């Protein structure tokens, strides 16, 4: 369901934000546009170095939100666009999904987000 | 408390993420690095066009999280850095805080975040 415009955004660098539900409010961490690996089946894979609090939150509630964008991709009303992604998260430490980001020597896991919806918010 | 590195990040364009506590999970919206207006007293102002769900969430829980960064500013161990900002939010439709972003004519309000902590996460 990820649209072409989303893939255009990925051709440009930027800060990706991933929100999870914490015990006393939301938690928010980041990665880079260039680090995302998209696999068939609506899967976005993120290389995990830290994200220990994020992983703990996902264990209690798999639902996460992700935003990303680029000023270099045209939006509906002018330069720049971005997306709000909603999906379920899981942490993999072996298999094809981990190998997808194993190139990062510091990776301890792969954060796999299965997309349920993708909205272009600009 | 906002460090020099944070201001260096603001010299570069990028996508800012703002997380709030929603009724059934977190909510996440965006703005641009270039749109942030920093005021004395640890205040970060954001021009508000939409953010209706965000405003509703802030009405129930004023605590918000904000992340931003830039690959153009050096981190501790390599290129690129960013920040996790924690603070309290308030929406203004008049007064000096609103006037700070009034140049954006599409702004129905100003999202004022009073920062409690700023952590460079890379
Ligand atoms: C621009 C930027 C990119 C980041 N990329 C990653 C990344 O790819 N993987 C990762 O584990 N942490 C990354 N981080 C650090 C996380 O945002 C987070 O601070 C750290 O993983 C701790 O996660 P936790 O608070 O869930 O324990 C990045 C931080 C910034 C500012
Ligand atoms: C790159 C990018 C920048 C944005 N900048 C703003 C902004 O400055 N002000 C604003 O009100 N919405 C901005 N938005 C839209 C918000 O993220 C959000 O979708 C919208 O305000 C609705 O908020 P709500 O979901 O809290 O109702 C931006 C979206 C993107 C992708």
């Amino acid at each position: 369901m990820l649209p072409g415009t989303f893939f255009e955004v990925l051709k440009n660098e930027g800060v990706v934000a991933i929100a999870t539900q914490g015990e006393d409010g939301p938690h928010l961490v980041n990665t880079w546009n260039s680090y995302l690996k998209v696999l068939d089946g609506n899967r976005i894979v993120v290389p995990v170095g830290g994200m220990h609090k994020t992983e703990a939150n996902v264990a209690r509630d798999e639902r996460v939100l992700m935003t990303l964008g680029s000023r270099k991709v045209a939006g509906r009303n002018g330069p720049g666009t971005g997306f709000l992604i909603r999906g379920s998260a899981a942490f993999r430490t072996d298999g094809p999904e981990f190998e997808a980001i194993a190139r990062f020597k510091w990776a301890r896991a792969a954060l796999v987000i299965t997309v349920v919806s993708a909205e272009q918010t600009k």
